[PDB]
């Protein structure tokens, strides 16, 4: 089944043949990104977790958008 | 086969039965893990992005293993 497919390194999964070039397609895909999304999740997990003394000091290093 | 099995609400996936047990243990687990190891990863990822002048600043809300 590797051979007639997409060769995958002898991982078994999805043994299915219309599931393995679906998994040609997620796996080498470029995802990509903006940072400004994640840098509100640092904060947001800050605050939530006791110390939120360095939300204030992060309005240095990028923008604060919400408080 | 949703009925003889630990009832899915109606989520198309892996419609195996012997894989079908395997999503009940694997989904209903009870996950949890130290704080200190996601710390570390907020740091080490701001001074690979460019904005490391906050690096120092989390001496003071927990311990800095590594420099």
């Amino acid at each position: 089944i590797e051979r007639v497919s997409g060769k995958p390194l002898l991982i078994g999964t999805d043994v299915s043949l219309a599931r393995l070039q679906k998994a040609d397609v997620v796996a080498q895909s470029r995802i990509s990104f903006p940072e400004k999304e994640l840098l509100l999740l640092i904060r947001n997990h800050l605050i939530s977790k006791g110390l939120g003394e360095t939300a204030t000091v992060l309005t240095k290093e990028a923008d604060l958008p919400m408080t």
